[PDB]
């Protein structure tokens, strides 16, 4: 903690429901980042800023043009560099002082259960059913928490699934894309990850979703199945 | 319409909401935004990368160290150099087929005033009650709509007015040109929760742009703690120096 980190931690530091306590929890962290697309992007940028002490950052895959629309760490001229990589570069620019692990690959079996055990959070930020079944497994099994998130068209979707899965875990439960809706539900997730890491009390067991049209938010009590596959 | 542009723009152009017509509005439309911190950063971002024809950020201040925690668009590299011109320096780099100018400078008087005139929608992205109110005046008097928010430790502010004011001004709902008490928790302000907030005026102002329909005159407020969401609602002041 020197004169550097202190600044840069400042606004944060000062706030009674974090300060050097939290900070340093943060800083004593990992989180890992499964997906760097709409959702990932603005999480890692958060999480990195808000000066985890380290990002595991998954993926496998290169930009694309469609992408700068949306996933606001990326330039055009990254267009065909992979994810990974750009963003771990990206991001050591943003904080130099933390630890930024480029994990080039698609998550899967071991390879992902041996990063979710190694880690205090993860971020599904993957969009796709099978991936976040997969992860939410790896989650339950080795009882590290989930946040977890959709974004599709004008709507979000998010959940927070913690350790004690007292309401069940993604099991239990089971076109295009405007860019600040995707941001809002990623921003969020790591809003929770903060929260989370640096101890802070908050409501987990339900569905948050957002209807970016109509601008409201609705939320779904959620409920571990009476007998399921991984909540045993 | 390209045939770049419409892969770039292909999520959003997908949408029935947008489609083709509406991308060349947002194409079409231009876009100020006063302040370019923890709200504005990630606002103009979004926008950019929505492709907004033309946007004009301005900011009178720096880059420091201790912003890095939050105003996303900036790096350790750019300490010291200007807001405004890094700002729009990395926005090119994201979305090159754009118009981005950069104001090195504290909007007030009248070049407030034909800023906001030439501006299609304006996005109060100053955290500073005395800007906010004269932003108002000026949008109100020049009938630009304009999209406020704020955000303190773990608590946001958004809030919509469009042209015909039907619920009243900022100055329909805060008469003084000082902060409320929201001095104290001030000892700083969470990452997330601004990005939330500068996020949100992007959504509101691709809508308003892309004409899709979206309350308004509706003070929405959010609690990073607790992670709920409140609205207020507004109704002009009978007798606001601006409105009435
Ligand atoms: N199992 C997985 N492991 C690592 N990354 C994954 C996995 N599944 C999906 N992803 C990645 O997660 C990200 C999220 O994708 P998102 O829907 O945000 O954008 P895309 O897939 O990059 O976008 P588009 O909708 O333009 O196809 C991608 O970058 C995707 O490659
Ligand atoms: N009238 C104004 N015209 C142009 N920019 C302004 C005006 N008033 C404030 N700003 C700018 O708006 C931005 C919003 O700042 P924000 O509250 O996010 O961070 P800061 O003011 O930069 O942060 P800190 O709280 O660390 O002091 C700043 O970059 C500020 O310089
Ligand atoms: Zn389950
Ligand atoms: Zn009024």
């Amino acid at each position: 903690m020197n004169d550097r980190d202190f600044m840069r931690y400042s606004r944060q530091i000062l706030l009674d429901d974090i300060a050097l306590d939290g900070q340093q929890k943060l800083l004593d962290s990992q989180v890992l980042i499964i997906g760097l697309g709409g959702l990932g992007t603005p999480a890692a940028l958060y999480l990195a800023g808000a000066g985890v002490g380290t990002l595991v950052l998954a993926d496998d895959d290169d930009v694309h043009l469609s992408n700068l629309q949306r996933q606001i760490l990326f330039t055009t001229e990254d267009i065909d560099r992979p994810k990974s990589q750009v963003s771990q570069q990206r991001l050591t620019q943003l904080n130099p002082d933390i630890q930024l692990t480029a994990l080039q690959q698609r998550l899967t079996g071991e390879a992902l259960k041996d990063a979710v055990a190694r880690a205090d959070v993860v971020l599904d930020c993957t969009d796709n059913m099978a991936t976040r079944q997969e992860i939410n497994a790896a989650c339950v099994a080795l009882n590290t928490p989930l946040i977890t998130a959709s974004a599709v068209g004008f709507g979000g979707q998010l959940m927070v699934l913690t350790p004690p899965w007292e309401q069940g875990c993604y099991r239990c439960l089971w076109a295009g894309v405007v860019g600040p809706v995707v941001g809002v539900m990623g921003t969020l997730q790591a809003l929770e990850a903060i929260k989370l890491l640096s101890g802070i009390e908050t409501p987990a067991g339900e569905l948050r979703l957002f209807d970016g049209k109509s601008s409201q938010w609705r939320s779904l009590a959620l409920r571990r199945a009476s007998g399921c596959p991984v909540c045993g």
